[PDB]
């Protein structure tokens, strides 16, 4: 231990610390942001809402927004809340199952709007 201090000294002696001081630095989804679309195995075609560590399960899971109702979740997986979407839209998918859509790949988009307000005179 620290011996030479004294004077003020705190309770810290926890039996448990595998992360504080030092957390290693691990990414998979960096070039990806939200608000992007994505193909999940270039082949389900869909919107980068979410991507990260979830709780149900280890490792990085990207909630891709499927155009159609192809997927089997609506944002929420098991509660936990993620992003917004249909009933069966919303997919979980890894980061390696990730890529970002061919620009030939889009013959009409026009989805996705529940935001819509009016509170000042325009």
């Amino acid at each position: 231990g620290s011996s030479g201090s004294s004077g003020v000294e705190h309770e810290q002696q926890v039996t448990e610390s595998p992360s504080l001081a030092s957390v290693p630095t691990a990414d998979e989804l960096f070039d990806f942001h939200i608000g992007d679309r994505v193909l999940i195995g270039n082949v389900q075609p869909g919107i980068l809402r979410f991507k990260g560590e979830t709780s149900f399960a280890k490792g990085f899971w990207a909630g891709v927004e499927l155009d159609k109702p192809e997927g089997n979740n609506n944002g929420t997986y098991d509660g936990i809340a993620y992003f917004e979407c249909k009933e069966k839209h919303g997919i979980f998918a890894p980061p390696q199952k990730i890529s970002h859509i061919p620009e030939n790949f889009d013959d009409y988009v026009d989805i996705n709007e529940d935001e819509d307000s009016g509170p000042s005179s325009g």
